[PDB]
């Protein structure tokens, strides 16, 4: 577990950039249909509490623009994306202003189905960022490792 304290989800508002993505399987990140390979626009919570993603999913031949929501919990860091409330959303870390890490878990085997990514504020690489991302990692059974550059960054579905 590492998880935000004091998420103030507020400040997690607007633009971000999906900078890297992890996963537990190679099969959820491989291709770019690959089932979790998603690129987030961005984070507009709800007064609620709630948080609404605006995301890209490569689809029917195409970059396709989808909205999530993922309900709040107790736990202010996690959320659950509706499927039988079977997949948790974790931020991991965030300055708000520069990077945010979050993953999520499958509910039913977690180790099977876990993906995350290294959010950015800006298309360019940071390296701090990146570094918080690895050794968030390192205690996890991560077996793809994605990275964009700032171009790709700029490209719908990161193409």
């Amino acid at each position: 577990t590492q998880t935000m304290k004091g998420l103030d989800i507020q400040k997690v508002a607007g633009t971000w950039y999906s900078l890297a993505m992890a996963a537990s399987d190679i099969s959820l990140l491989d291709a770019q249909s690959a089932p979790l390979r998603v690129y987030v626009e961005e984070l507009k919570p709800t007064p609620e509490g709630d948080l609404e993603i605006l995301l890209q999913k490569w689809e029917n031949g195409e970059c396709a623009q989808k909205k999530i929501i993922a309900e709040k919990t107790k736990i202010p860091a996690v959320f659950k994306i509706d499927a039988l409330n079977e997949n948790k959303v974790l931020v991991l870390d965030t300055d708000y202003k520069k990077y945010l890490l979050f993953c999520m878990e499958n509910s039913a085997e977690p180790e099977q189905s876990l993906a995350c990514q290294c959010l950015v504020r800006t298309p360019e690489v940071d390296d701090e960022a990146l570094e918080k991302f690895d050794k968030a990692l390192k205690a996890l059974p991560m077996h793809i490792r994605l990275s964009f550059n700032p171009t790709q960054l700029e490209e719908q579905c990161h193409i």
